């Protein structure tokens, strides 16, 4: 597929259930509205290998219609972005968190 195609796929897919049933970390780095922020997300290598620009991984999650995106105007770095809850959140403990 084309590279944003993926980048949105995986985007997708970082947030399933199958994936945060295995990677604890994302559900560590999420805050109390279960935001994770797009430079945690970028340094996944599958992210870097493509490519490691905030701006078009940022472009690929508002390419799908499942993922929330907020906006920090104050950082390129402070954008989080979240998948919408379907049956339950995800949101460990503020002790759990890191």
């Amino acid at each position: 597929m084309d590279v944003q195609a993926f980048l949105t796929s995986q985007l997708e897919y970082y947030f399933s259930i199958e994936n945060l049933s295995k990677d604890m970390f994302l559900r560590k780095h999420m805050d109390d509205e279960g935001y994770v922020p797009l430079a945690f997300l970028a340094s996944f290598n599958r992210i870097k290998s493509f490519s490691t620009d905030l701006n078009l991984l940022h472009a690929a999650a508002k390419a799908s219609d499942i993922i929330d995106v907020a906006e920090d105007l104050q950082s390129p770095m402070s954008i989080k972005v979240r998948r919408k809850e379907t049956w339950s959140p995800w949101i460990l403990p503020s002790e759990s968190r890191l």
